[PDB]
């Protein structure tokens, strides 16, 4: 026989682990990215009443969150570890990059770098490509949010089904 | 009580096994159906969306083959509920599921004295209305016609989601029982 108490302790450890490794991770990714965009969203509001003052804030924000990783946070990680997550997030969301010897998942700056690389037929085309890279972020943010709101629901339901398993 | 009791590995599987059956029977056999139904109902509405593209010409349309086609879907899904697949259930339970589905998807309707979550047809009813209350008046009708169609495509994808999650839950349950032997 087993114990009946070692069991509850068993589920308790898993709950705490599922949260620290999975739940809390997603939250960071969302918060970080959500933060970055919540700032770029400013460069979009400022450039309204406005290629230097813009191209500046672009390289300035590109500096802020340039050292703000989605994973980890305060703590560093592995190579084959920053990849499985890179894929879990969506790949197009972050780009793994070595750090002080370790390896972390850094927010992909493909959009920003591309907008700066370009900083009627010259505007109607630029405001089309630049704004096309804006939605890419607006999207990557939503997908990440939905895929986070999923882990939450999944988690909650499994926890209930597990604690309800006894008794 | 007094205070911990003890089970045994085989007894352990029995527990996990029941949870899985209960969950499956009680949960995802419930979702798998609701999706199968709504998905079917929509595909049938998507079969008309193509036909409609043939009743538009200059721009006049055959509002007869239309509505008399919409009312043909209603009749087909008037006795097809999202839950329960068979028999009826308490009004308190039928409502509990109305929420789990999204609320805007189905409508709990009394049947035989009991209850059952019947797929909401109010959008189809919104089309039949506007379809009988008759490039400026057409832009409007179609505008509100493609709006209701967007209210169905949404209800599905969002229902298809909660289902995918129901699967994961089950999938995770299985891993536990499997990762318990060994």
């Amino acid at each position: 026989m087993i114990s009946h108490r070692e069991l509850w302790a068993k589920i308790a450890n898993s709950i705490n682990d599922i949260n620290e490794q999975y739940l809390k991770v997603y939250e960071h990714a969302v918060s970080s990215y959500t933060q970055m965009y919540q700032d770029f969203s400013a460069v979009l509001s400022s450039l309204a009443g406005w290629v230097n003052s813009l191209k500046k804030a672009l390289e300035e924000l590109k500096e802020k969150y340039k050292d703000k990783p989605l994973y980890p946070a305060n703590n560093t990680v592995s190579q084959e570890q920053a990849n499985k997550w890179l894929t879990e997030l969506g790949g197009t969301i972050g780009k793994v990059s070595q750090k002080n010897g370790g390896y972390v998942v850094s927010i992909n700056m493909t959009p920003i770098d591309n907008m700066l690389k370009s900083l009627n037929a010259k505007y109607q085309a630029w405001n089309a490509g630049f704004s096309a890279e804006d939605e890419t972020m607006k999207n990557n943010l939503q997908t990440l949010v939905q895929k986070y709101s999923n882990a939450n629901s999944i988690f909650d339901n499994l926890v209930k089904v597990l604690s309800s398993t006894i008794s």
